[PDB]
């Protein structure tokens, strides 16, 4: 069952890279329905570097050599676009760092280029070389969008939370292995002005955060609290760094714990026709917004990962209602494949989808799917903690929808509306994380057990990156 179900995973891999490779390699991405390419990311080839560490989890030689000789010719000094301090580190620079661990360790079998593995290290170093100087402000709080040819930037004042907090995990592991700290007190530097929040009306409960910090003096900017997407992995990040190295970010994880908690206790939310069901809301100034995002799905995992790791079973119990609630997302349309925005106020509910919030608990505002990974995430991260088959099954279930229902001649596409059938129209349009995370995720939900693989308890030795990338831990 299992193996046949692994193996069905590596084949839609291999449809979309054979696609990408003919269409639109060394492009960024394919555009999977007029079959061409384009450039999101700069034009290093965006695709190939975030397939690297999927394929080598799969035992694809061939791919991965492809890509090793890729990485070798890129040039990272030069592009005709501003550039994502955030985006590219979690791309580019995650997924060539995990490459290089994992080919430097489970995987040290699978090819023999050891000079182009050696040149992962290499170009991870010079991709953050050209980078660094985003960092080089009053604070050392970065501007995220920058011009790597003149260091000029974009003219913001504050930075955002998530893009502020999810950098400390690649650059501090690119110090390690190289032996520079320079890296890693960059990134520190930036995180301490999120770890001990100022003014204090910038917390309002604890461990939760605003989402703007002022670039020149590090103070937070507003009040406004949420796990949506421009907030999110800024709290994923902070029990990962403890994963990544217990003894080193120990303060960290007290940040999450806190956070947690307040989570559990201010920003759940019952919608009033499915009481049984859980989301996550948001909060400004004493105001509740009962709405969510596909992206705040990440969320489930997150309580789950630190629950098994810190034995906090309310923690678990916890993550499991977040994953239900997104699973029924999922399976409440005709797709079986869940929106990208939702909500349950009562206040709110639109006259056309009366019906349907009240059978299903919430009404759709955003009817898209754009190959989006976070709901088969916490899925797989549910399935690993309790050990239990049926969320093995959900992940089973998201994958054969998205199957049926994106696929092209050359990939996969995003589509419309997730409730109208065949979803509605396709998007020309296929991310980088489709191969990063859909397919490594939907694909180790039911492959062997290895280092790689997600672990109770304290027994990680491999912490994954936001992008799916999995770092090796810590000395
Ligand atoms: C479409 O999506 C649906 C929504 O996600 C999904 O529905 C179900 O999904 C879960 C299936 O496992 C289910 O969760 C379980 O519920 C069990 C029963 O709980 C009920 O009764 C107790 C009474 O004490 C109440 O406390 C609960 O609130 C609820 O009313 C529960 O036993 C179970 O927990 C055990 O197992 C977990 C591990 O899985 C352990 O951690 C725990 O200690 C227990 O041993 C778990 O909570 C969920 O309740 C249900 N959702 C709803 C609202 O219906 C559908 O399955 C899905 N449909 C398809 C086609 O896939
Ligand atoms: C990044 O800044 C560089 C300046 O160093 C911009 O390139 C210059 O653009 C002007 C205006 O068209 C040209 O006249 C110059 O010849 C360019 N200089 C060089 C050496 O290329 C570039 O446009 C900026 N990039 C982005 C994405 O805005
Ligand atoms: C994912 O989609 C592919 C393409 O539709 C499925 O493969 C096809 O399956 C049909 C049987 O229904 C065969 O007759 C075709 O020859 C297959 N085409 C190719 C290119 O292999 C595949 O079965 C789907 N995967 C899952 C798990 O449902
Ligand atoms: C625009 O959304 C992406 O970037 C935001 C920051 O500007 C993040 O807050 C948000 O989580 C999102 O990032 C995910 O996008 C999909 C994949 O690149 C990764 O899973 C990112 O975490
Ligand atoms: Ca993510």
């Amino acid at each position: 069952s299992n193996q046949a179900k692994a193996d069905a995973v590596k084949e839609a891999f291999q449809h979309a890279w054979n696609g990408y490779m003919k269409y639109a390699f060394p492009h960024d991405e394919l555009t999977p329905v007029s079959n061409g390419h384009a450039d999101s990311r700069n034009g290093w080839g965006a695709s190939a570097v975030d397939a690297l560490s999927t394929a080598v989890i799969m035992g694809k030689a061939d791919v991965v050599n492809a890509i090793l000789e890729h990485v070798a010719d890129i040039d990272f000094s030069k592009t005709s676009d501003t550039v994502s301090l955030f985006e590219t580190t979690i791309r580019y620079l995650a997924g060539m760092l995990s490459g290089y661990d994992l080919l430097q360790g489970p995987a040290k079998n699978l090819v023999d280029n050891q000079d182009l593995i050696d040149g992962l290290l290499d170009q991870s170093r010079n991709l953050a070389d050209v980078l660094k100087f985003a960092f080089d402000t009053p604070s050392g709080v970065p501007y995220n969008n920058i011009n790597i040819t003149s260091h000029g930037n974009d003219g913001a004042t504050t930075n955002g939370l998530a893009v502020t907090g999810t950098l400390v995990l690649e650059w501090t592991r690119l110090s390690d292995l190289t032996g520079d700290e320079e890296y890693a007190k960059l990134s520190q530097k930036a995180e301490s002005y999120l770890l001990k929040p100022q003014p204090s009306s910038s917390e309002p409960f604890p461990g939760l955060v605003g989402s703007s910090i002022n670039i020149n003096d590090g103070q937070f900017a507003d009040s406004r609290v949420s796990w949506n997407g421009g907030d999110d992995s800024f709290y994923e990040y902070l029990i990962k760094m403890y994963v990544y190295d217990p003894k080193r970010f120990e303060t960290y994880k007290d940040r999450w714990v806190l956070a947690a908690e307040s989570t559990i206790k201010h920003l759940k939310s019952h919608p009033k026709s499915r009481p049984d069901l859980t989301f996550l809301s948001s909060y400004s100034n004493r105001n509740y917004d009962l709405s969510s995002q596909h992206l705040t799905c990440f969320d489930g995992g997150s309580f789950l990962l630190g629950g098994t790791v810190l034995d906090r079973q309310d923690f678990i119990d916890f993550g499991l209602e977040l994953v239900d609630g997104c699973e029924a997302t999922y399976n409440s349309t005709l797709t079986k494949i869940g929106p990208d925005s939702w909500g349950w106020d009562p206040k709110k509910v639109p006259s056309d989808q009366k019906e349907f919030y009240e059978k299903a608990g919430f009404y759709i505002s955003s009817g898209s799917y754009v190959l989006r990974p976070e709901v088969i995430e916490s899925f797989y991260y549910a399935h690993r903690v309790t050990g239990k088959e049926i969320y093995r099954d959900w992940v089973w279930n998201a994958f054969v929808a998205i199957n049926s229902t994106c696929r092209t001649d050359s990939g996969f596409a995003a589509v419309s509306d997730v409730n109208k059938a065949n979803g509605g129209s396709k998007y020309d349009n296929q991310e980088s994380f489709l191969f990063a995370e859909v397919m490594k995720y939907s694909y180790l939900a039911h492959s062997e057990d290895a280092a790689w693989q997600v672990q109770k308890g304290g027994k990680n030795t491999f912490v994954y990156n936001t992008e799916a990338h999995p770092i090796s831990v810590a000395r």
